[PDB]
């Protein structure tokens, strides 16, 4: 348990991030299931550092809807020995005009363990 | 519609490339940063995310700084200005690297830019 | 040294008005936004927060939206700019009032806004 | 139990939320004690809506720093049946210039519970 991103991990809100191997540069891709909307199975694509406690980002491209979310956050390991990525997030939602930007950013955190 | 590939530009200076957009959304492209935490030299660093192929498209990227330890993300949505320029109002979470579990809370920064085709 | 008192505006049209400042900081005044999310009518709303007396002040407030359950709460610095203006950076975050916790997530909008005095 | 947010909070910190009397019109004030640093006792000052499962929003004046934290959330009772604050803050540190403005403000999470 060294922060290797790899796996399946879930958040308190029951969504589920699938992470497939981590490339020589940190690169990765995934697949993000969630149970809250404002079912989906959308695609992820990231980088994490290659250093111990490993920060890291994605984007999930949400399938039929227009909206997009960020995730950015650290992967440590808790007192239990276990491996926990602390996240924060921002959710865009599709304006209908530039006047309307203002109400389009969401923000939020969550930790995530693994399945 | 938008087209995000190409060059950009925020008000501090930094130059965002997108180089290629997929059909399926995905982009990639660079990015070189005018400011930064670090007192490391700052070189350009890579970047992948999607944007919707709608009108008004929105979109999520990721930087991997290649200088530091920190991660940027951004998301936003591209418009038309009252002069038919493109613009991108984005919002960004940095996060820095922390030593300990303990000290998570402080990891996150936040902020706002808008981009601008070069002039 | 900045003196938050009296009228300021953002690029939205907003109207943010600091009636006093106490020597321990205190400030109360009120917000008259040009933008909500609800579809009732704006009014007036009341703040209460702090500033730092110091050089290029730091400060906080909130505003108690008398015209709806949401509340937001800003926090900035104000600076000079190179014409020699007062401004105030800023974010904030807009808290809306959700039905039950599950929905919780969904409950916090983020922006930035700088604030001039009326020209 | 209806999130009349008077009484004493903690954080997972550690940090101690002491909030008044609310007014009237649903304005209070309170203390705020935090074991954490970028001992302080520093003052607050806030609102609350009046209605079942409040919002609310206040800000913390730091003593001995620069610094102001705002914090907005929204008072929900658990499955237990307990009362708890969900919250968001913003971390406002004083930069020397202008210039270095986007890089003054933090960002986080955090949930109270009564003490
Ligand atoms: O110093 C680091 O650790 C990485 C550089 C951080 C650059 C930040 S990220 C958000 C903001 N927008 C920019 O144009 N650059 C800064
Ligand atoms: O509609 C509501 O529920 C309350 C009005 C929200 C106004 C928002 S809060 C942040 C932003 N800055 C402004 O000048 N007004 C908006």
């Amino acid at each position: 348990q060294k922060c290797n991103l790899q796996g399946q991990w879930r958040n308190k809100l029951g969504s589920n991030l699938i992470i497939e191997s981590v490339s020589q540069n940190g690169e990765f891709t995934g697949t993000y299931f969630t149970s809250v909307s404002l079912i989906r199975i959308s695609p992820l694509t990231g980088y994490q550092k290659l250093t111990e406690k490993p920060t890291f980002g994605f984007t999930v491209h949400w399938a039929f809807s227009d909206s997009i979310t960020v995730w950015t956050g650290q992967c440590f390991l808790n007192e239990k020995g276990e491996e926990i990525l602390h996240t924060m997030w921002l959710l865009r939602s599709s304006q209908e005009k530039e006047q309307d930007n203002w109400t389009g950013t969401r923000v939020g955190a969550n930790t995530f363990t693994r399945l």
